[PDB]
């Protein structure tokens, strides 16, 4: 006979699976009482998280709203109505002249269903190479070449790459590139570029060779929609992203397309309209995904409703701002940021001089409970053990901290990385002897205990921490 | 000035985002208020959801357990390895022979990322065409040379068949189409299919023509685990699956492969072993995906622990008794079933010998509170008009219903089918004709009206209903 | 210093090389000394030999008559515009309804271009497989999976078959799996298929899966314009041939294309008109080939001028009569031919019967001055070793045989396979065992002589038999 | 009955075919009555067109000498050894280090079957840019991205370039090229490059990017051969040609490729060797084409026996040294030379500071009896109206010519250029204009007669002018 209904399923998560009950509480903590600097993370609300934690999961809704698959979508279909209108008005989109889709699972989805959508296999792409800070779906083989991204291996890739002694992108090396290599589809935007971009160029560029203009605003999709940052919609074709970064939303990716007439082309036909609209949406589904995950587009909807508040602006102002002072407090150490600033959420920061690699520091960080992650920087040949580290702010600014507080966070580096050169001096550089110096080493415990002081003074989106099983 | 943190980042979804609240609450009451017959889906654990919303959400996590691409990862590391131990228990897997990767965001990403990884583009597939019970992603493309799934594009897909006139598997025409195409890849599995695989003549016919061979079991992996169909594992190089049909868990994929020595094969050396793990873990990440999501795998953890209890089997054996039941039910109203019955969670219902198309009668049971889909049949051309529909079992099964429950299921849809067809008859056949019939049908109020009083009789998981905001 | 210009460039062979002089003397004796039976082979004309060895050879003429990249292509511009009109005249075509590209270089060049010219890469196509009588350049790949063929490679193959127990094609199973398969181009024609063509079934195939029709028909092209066998041209799009076979010409390709008005087609345009010349224009050049062969293009128009003669009808006739003679004398004596006889120039001669291989029975047959070749037949898995032979009636007709000439080819051939099955029955089956009865053997010997005799009565075109090097 | 073997088979062209008799022998005239400098063509010996036009067009030898798809190749493996081992001699290559396949149709065909050798499709290829002088199958296709040649279909291709302002392959530029496009091949030689070319720098080219590499040394083969510019073979992987141009061969191709113990390189396995052999010869046939033209062969173990001969090497530098005088004749006059000057046959002349494109030269000089060829030059767009025409040596020094008489040329082509200007000038740039100014045209009658008179006064290789049918 079967268990009751109520037994395995009302009852809740610390009764039915102490484990992971639990594991979640260590990580509750871990996110409170650290400093989280990894640029690509945020700290969502909890009204995200409940939408995120729902019944919409156990629905299969694949189609388009009004035009599924399956029965019992009434309101399936409402939310994602709403959710793609929120999104166009976060944006500040006319629904006449934008669409876009919400189904993509997470940023890397909703690229390959762009490119999907307006490629042929091995049509040509061109992205920002990796270590000059593209994403990986933006078409990243290795120097060696090595294919790693399958956006190498369905398409036909060439990547473009920033100035190697200014470290911004190198505009004038772009559009030879394009112009000899012709690729189809030009992307822009990136992971762990510290600049804005020149969009209006990239689409004279893209004008040029006949490409459409592809842009990734994964990283500052919510600067984009506070009007921060330079708008990709001004001149991009698609605009893809994600929604978990600094747009402070459920995991997720979404597909922003140009709907009406085009602009006026020589030898294009009067009355052009453009045709993203149907391939995009069919690229998304049958094409490559199945069914929507519904509670990821109800918590998303909720995201973009907070994402268009006045509260949300001046988040993305602080941010903004917070990257700047970290900025600035590192450079005044001697530090070397790649382009020696930012303009946008993040830093990257070149290890190289000082003979470290980005896993020592990123190892040394977390054992203090500073979360960062290495990074790739120009001229690297391995992710593992990459030259940089980058460093974001949305997340530890999601917690309320100011510029003062990220020049703190600045000096728990600057503590961070000496503490890091001072262990490969003493132990040496191979990490089975770097490794020994990460035990009883009361410096690190000296720095694990003052973050954790400084982490414990900010308030915490997303759950409770006075609630939380694991205690000061 | 920044809003404080617990005005957008600890208020509950119903004060921040009261429209999504209420679209979510009027979608639990549809759940528990109507007959939910869609065979992909089903209701998962409270549990289950409180590990879905939760702070996972919030961490990247790109990599392997204990060698990411990001600092503070102590945690999900331990909530990845739990997930995929238990994913080995819950089949009854020896690790030594069996691997798993659990970060696939859904059933498709797992079914591209395997193909991804054992494969090339444009080297050759076979798989169970759709109109004869397969899925989109085993190589789909329409009778029109339509290519649909992105598995007919960036592979070459040549589906087999079953039997046009009893509906199972013709083995011996697969045999025939492999060896005349020679597949790198045969894929077995399906998601129409209402008997079960003969695994081993699979392996056999691989084994001829020198195919891997990849079950994708997401229908009934619930079904696998309980042991109460036939193990692809004994058979089969990789095992794809989805976790929230037969499973019960939340959205996501998983991939098993076969690890350790190669069983003795004529022309291949000795001390052979396995080459998938690498390959399908390179496949997921960073092929294809971004960053896991770890609310889902923490969340698949939890309906996995719940998946190998002795209440699960007792939930497998009565899907398939219900399952059963229901098709003596309707076969016993004079309906037509594919293969006249079924030996799993599902049965295939052709509606053609009645006149009417599937997209019908799907209409009609929605006005009804009865949730299924129209589904394609043998012959087929129509997706969205189809000749067919499919019901499944797993659902309401999870609520509690036996099978004189099921029963009253077959009497609500022989009811909604009896109804659907005076529509015609009255009406006309000519959609627009129809729909005149949907319009104020006193019969279809009191259908509707019934089948709320029938579903309103037994417990729902994954929230209190006693709780929620809609009542009667 | 610079040799004087006669006496490197207009001294003769002779005196140039005589080794080369010497070996081609080897060769025309053996040519008409020899039984040669290869059914691709002809011996073609005295008059086709002086325009292929001539000043023509000089020339770069790549384009079009009139529309060349290269200056002085007054006269090269005549020959290729009286070759083309002599190519159209030959079969009869419209020229308003037919054009043609003589400028391939051989038959592999020609199919190579018409695929190139309506195909993408990995675009489906489907051919006769090469066991059942079709030709490398459709498609081949082996019942092993290796792609043989570059038309497997650059192209997805999968071919059709002839029925087992008829040995005709299928033409039932043809449609199921051009159905199933939806290729883009059905290629018709074959190297080893004794029987004819239903053409208009071919095309009901193509119209029915939207495929384009190609007949490739470098065997019988000869007979075709003779119209002693079916015309593709009343039913294919595009029509590719060799002129060395049975249309007795240089070594070269001609690639015919219908032009004008397409037959009306329910979802087709009015005025709709084919689009074929200037794609398989561009895609012999510039897209594959360079300058054109102008000696080959002269000799052609020559090879065409005599293949439209009343004496080349009565030489297809009796191409055909010989074939027919041959296989009623070898069927006579109890062997087994594909398909039960002949409608064309060949005979496929299933050995397996006998416990013999086609590459016994070639070279037993090689040492005997008896010139075949092996061939596969249905079911083969071996290319060098397969299980028949081709016996072919156009160069031992072209000598003048006639029908008592060829049923005395089938005694030698009798006397041939005789000698081969007891070598084989003396030596044994294994090759090694096998070859040690081809050593200083009477019966060979004895036979070789008798060859001979019987070939030196015979006249011999191409060259004057009374005038060469090596008499009896 | 059929006509008798003589009357269609021994009669000669003139009788058979009186009109290709006589366009051939109008050829002929305009052959020996003009002046022929186009680079790529030749005037080959008539030993050479004896074994062209000869029985062994008869024969069809598909495979290799021994291991053959047909009987009757007894003397064909001959002179096919014979080819290959004089073709290793002709370039002093020893048969340990170095193979050749002599099969090849033609230019395009031993380029095309080198890739398919080593290359998948969608390999990358980087090659000299056609306007930079590299030729059509080195991946060429426009700078408006339309595809040309088939190598930039079937493959993916990404050309480097000359400096723009010296006319001179930028070997940096190529090298930043190749390690961001990463190829797997790098192809050198060209068709209107007038300088050697650096094989060191391309084989450290290669070798940084781990990449093949091959030379197409078409043009001057002759003058390599002779020993006369830079050896690819020092070098290269593959070398490829023609045997038409400066070799002075029928036309045909060849693939060399290296064989055994491969350069020291570290991770490199000991007792490496390279193994190209099976793959070249392979890609040849069975994959692209079908029988060899053995008359081709033939011809061109003849033409190799001449190449090997002590007057060759006087030839080839004679060939260098008129280039040369024809060059510093030109620039004397202010003509602009691509590189201004050349180091091998050709000179590459820059029509636009006339503003004149090739076209209009190259139809008054071949209405004046003069035959070049128009000429893409670097950044032209169209080929049909190009900014050059090329000139070359290797025609009428085999003729006999010396640097006086290639001074006269260089007046009579400084006289068309002039002509051609004052053509321009008096009746204006648009085609159907200028092409009214040479209707009775004095000058152009006086230039022709003076290039007849000029051209009469020399020897003529091949044929016998005192035979021809159009005497002067
Ligand atoms: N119907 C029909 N169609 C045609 O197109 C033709 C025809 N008849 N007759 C004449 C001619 C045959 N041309 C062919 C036919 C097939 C193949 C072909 O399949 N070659 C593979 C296998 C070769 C093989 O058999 N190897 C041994 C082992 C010993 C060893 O490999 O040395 C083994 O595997 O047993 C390879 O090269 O790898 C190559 C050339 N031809 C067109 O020209
Ligand atoms: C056999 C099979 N495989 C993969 C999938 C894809 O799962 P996702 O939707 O998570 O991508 C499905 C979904 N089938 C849904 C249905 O049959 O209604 C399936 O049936
Ligand atoms: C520009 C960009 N685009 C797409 C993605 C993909 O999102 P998913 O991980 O959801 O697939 C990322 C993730 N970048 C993660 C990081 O920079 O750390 C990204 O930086
Ligand atoms: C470098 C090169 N390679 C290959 C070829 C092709 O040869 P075929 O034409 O036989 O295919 C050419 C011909 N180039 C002709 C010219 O330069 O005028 C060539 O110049
Ligand atoms: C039908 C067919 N098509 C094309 C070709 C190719 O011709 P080339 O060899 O000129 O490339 C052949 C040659 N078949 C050779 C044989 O049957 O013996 C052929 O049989």
């Amino acid at each position: 006979h079967m268990d009751p209904v109520s037994v395995w399923g009302n009852t809740p998560l610390a009764t039915v699976d102490p484990e992971i009950h639990d594991l979640i509480e260590k990580e509750k903590r871990r996110q409170c009482r650290g400093i989280e600097l990894i640029a690509s993370e945020n700290f969502t609300s909890f009204a995200v998280i409940e939408a995120l934690g729902s019944a919409l999961t156990n629905k299969y809704s694949e189609g388009m709203p009004g035009n599924r698959y399956y029965g019992g979508n009434e309101y399936i279909d409402q939310i994602e109505n709403l959710c793609r209108s929120r999104a166009l008005q976060a944006f500040h989109l006319d629904a006449q002249s934008w669409g876009v889709n919400v189904q993509p699972y997470s940023g890397s989805p909703a690229n390959f269903a762009a490119y999907t959508a307006v490629l042929n296999p091995h049509d040509r792409i061109m992205g920002l190479d990796l270590p000059s800070g593209g994403h990986l779906t933006h078409g990243y083989y290795t120097s060696g070449g090595k294919k790693i991204s399958a956006t190498s291996i369905y398409f036909e890739s060439l990547p473009y790459k920033v100035n190697s002694t200014t470290g911004y992108i190198d505009y004038d090396r772009l559009e030879e590139k394009a112009l000899d290599f012709r690729p189809k589809l030009i992307i822009c935007g990136g992971s762990a570029y510290p600049r804005d971009w020149d969009y209006k160029r990239f689409r004279e560029v893209a004008d040029k060779c006949g490409a459409l203009l592809l842009c990734d605003m994964a990283h500052t999709s919510g600067l984009v929609a506070a009007q921060e940052v330079n708008s990709p919609f001004e001149y991009c074709d698609i605009v893809t992203t994600t929604t978990h970064k600094s747009l402070r939303g459920p995991r997720a990716g979404m597909i922003f397309y140009r709907k009406g007439p085009k602009p006026p082309k020589k030898g294009q036909p009067e009355n052009a309209v453009y045709d993203f609209e149907d391939k995009i949406n069919f690229a998304v589904f049958p094409s490559l995904q199945g069914g929507p995950h519904n509670h990821q587009i109800g918590a998303l909807a909720v995201a973009l409703k907070q994402a268009a508040s006045p509260g949300f602006k001046a988040y993305a102002k602080q941010v903004k701002a917070n990257a700047v002072a970290l900025g600035k407090y590192l450079m005044g150490k001697g530090y070397s940021l790649v382009t020696g600033g930012t303009e946008n959420h993040l830093v990257l920061w070149d290890l190289r001089p000082l003979g470290l690699t980005g896993n020592k520091v990123e190892k040394l960080c977390d054992l203090c409970n500073i979360t960062v992650n290495k990074n790739a920087v120009f001229g690297d040949s391995s992710a593992l053990a990459p030259g940089g580290v980058r460093i974001g702010a949305p997340a530890m600014t999601s917690r309320g901290l100011v510029e003062k507080d990220f020049e703190q966070i600045g000096e728990f580096l600057h503590r961070a990385v000496t503490l890091t050169l001072e262990i490969q001096k003493e132990h040496g550089k191979l990490l089975k002897d770097f490794n020994k110096g990460l035990v009883n080493n009361k410096a690190i415990e000296d720095l694990k205990a003052d973050v954790e002081k400084f982490s414990a003074l900010f308030d915490m989106p997303g759950f409770l921490v006075s609630e939380m099983k694991y205690k000061d």
